[PDB]
């Protein structure tokens, strides 16, 4: 399935080059930009676990995900994915925990050492 492919067939986006978050554009957006660091950023997104559970999705509350870009508002691997995007794009993303929860998790829907999948598409981006 998708998480699959992402694993075997992504990207490394991250700057060591440690694999820790991997990438696929599934729809290319528009133009070159991509948003820049405190931007307000919206988007849509589906969380899955490695046990094929979905346990979040912006899309089933009828409302985006607003956030400023690479303040640590998100994890790491949002930080880092989300600033590769354009607008109106959707991707596929790969968060291993050092990029995620880590150890801790977030309870109670994530657990422990948990690699994330997501499905993000990029609503818009703007400066305040
Ligand atoms: C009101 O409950 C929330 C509290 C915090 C929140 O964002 C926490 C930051 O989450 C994250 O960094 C990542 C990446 C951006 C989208 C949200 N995630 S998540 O899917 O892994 C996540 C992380 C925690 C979380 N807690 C919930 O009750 S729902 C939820 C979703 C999201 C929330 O629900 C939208």
């Amino acid at each position: 399935g998708a998480p699959a492919t992402v694993t075997e067939q992504g990207e490394d986006i991250t700057s060591k080059k440690d694999r820790g978050v991997l990438k696929i554009v599934k729809r290319v957006g528009n133009g070159e930009e991509t948003p820049m660091i405190g931007d307000k950023v919206y988007v849509h997104y589906k969380g899955k676990l490695s046990n094929g559970k979905k346990f979040d999705s912006s899309h089933d509350r009828n409302e985006p995900f607003v956030f400023s870009l690479g303040k640590g508002q998100v994890i790491k691997a949002w930080d880092i994915g989300v600033a590769t995007m354009k607008k109106g794009e959707i991707c596929h993303l790969l968060c291993k925990p050092e990029y995620a929860y880590g150890s801790a998790g977030s309870l109670p829907k994530i657990p422990s050492n948990a690699t994330l999948f997501f499905e993000i598409e990029l609503l818009d981006f703007k400066g305040e």
